Formats: structure tokens, C-alpha cells, sequence
């Protein structure tokens, strides 16, 4: 798909938190970045938006792909990120460093986790998330607009949970 396609689908996901959309702006992701993360980065990042990749996703091939296709500054630490890309090993420390940034969290499934109710009319989803991310979403310790916007990606699919969404467990 073209870039405009990616932009519209990402808008839709952001507009309707928890709805899953598919983005496929190239045939393969810059592995281990999935196709949705890669497409989000092609869509939003450029020379003005530093990107920080956590250690598991930070390798020379990923860095080279991202530099060539986006020219975003690839920063060594989360405190300077406009876009953070991690997997579910993201630590509480790194999360707190991102308050805020947009966190593209790669997950190995968008289902099969603890049930969440999203409001802000409700939507139910159940992605698998690390406890630090669940805490952030359910407690919202940082006043608007200091916290992260979250984009969860898996394969070519994604859903968004903007910082303004209310999230509950139960
Ligand atoms: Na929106
Ligand atoms: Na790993
Ligand atoms: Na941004
Ligand atoms: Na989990």
C-alpha cells in the first residue's frame, strides 16, 4: 500500500482507540521490526523526529534501513525520543524516560491478554502487555499531555491507545 493508505489507517486507529487496522507499506519489515512498525515509521518519522530503538530491536541492519528510508536521527537514549520502538521487555525506567513520546510497542499478539475496557461508548480489547505498560495506562501518572501515546503492533496489524483514552482492567 501507498503512504496515504498507511496515514488513513493510522488516523482511523488513533480516532477509534482499540480498533485494529492493517498497514502494509512494504512487503517486509526491517526485521526484527514488524511490517506495521516499519509502516508507522515510514509514515511519521523524518529528520526532525529522533527515534530510539531498544536493545532487542537495535541492530545494524535495522539502523541502516531506518536511516536510508527516513533519515530520522537514531538516538542512543529514550529521553531524546520522539518515537520509541521497543518490545515487551521495555523497563519501567525506560517507560518513565519517555514522558510525551509516541511508543510503538511490538507485541507478539494483540489478543490473549488481560481484558481492558477503553473509553473516551466503550471498546473491549485484550492485548498482552507488560505490567509497566498496564500500570501506565490504568493509573495515568502523568497529566496531559506529558504521558505517551501508545501504538501496539504485531505483524501487519496495529491498534492505538492515545494518551487521552481511559483504560480499565476487571
Ligand atoms: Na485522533
Ligand atoms: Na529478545
Ligand atoms: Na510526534
Ligand atoms: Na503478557
Amino acid at each position: 500500500q501507498d503512504a496515504q493508505h498507511s496515514f488513513r489507517r493510522l488516523l482511523k486507529a488513533m480516532s477509534e482507540p482499540g480498533v485494529i487496522v492493517a498497514l502494509h507499506q512494504l512487503k517486509r519489515g526491517w526485521q526484527p521490526l514488524n511490517i506495521a512498525t516499519t509502516s508507522v515509521l515510514l509514515t511519521l518519522a523524518d529528520n526532525d523526529t529522533p527515534v530510539w530503538l531498544s536493545t532487542p530491536l537495535n541492530n545494524d541492519i535495522v539502523n541502516q534501513s531506518l536511516r536510508f528510508h527516513t533519515n530520522a536521527p537514531l538516538v542512543s537514549q529514550p529521553e531524546q525520543a520522539t518515537f520509541a520502538v521497543t518490545d515487551e521487555a521495555i523497563s519501567s525506567e525506560q517507560l518513565n524516560a519517555l514522558s510525551g513520546a509516541t511508543l510503538i510497542l511490538q507485541v507478539a499478539s494483540l489478543s490473549g491478554g488481560r481484558m481492558l475496557r477503553l473509553t473516551g461508548e466503550e471498546r473491549m480489547i485484550a492485548p498482552q502487555l507488560p505490567e509497566c505498560i498496564l500500570h501506565e495506562l490504568t493509573e495515568r501518572p502523568h497529566p496531559f499531555p506529558l504521558g505517551i501515546d501508545l501504538i501496539l503492533t504485531c505483524g501487519e496489524r496495529l491498534l492505538a491507545i492515545p494518551r487521552t483514552t481511559h483504560v480499565e482492567v476487571c
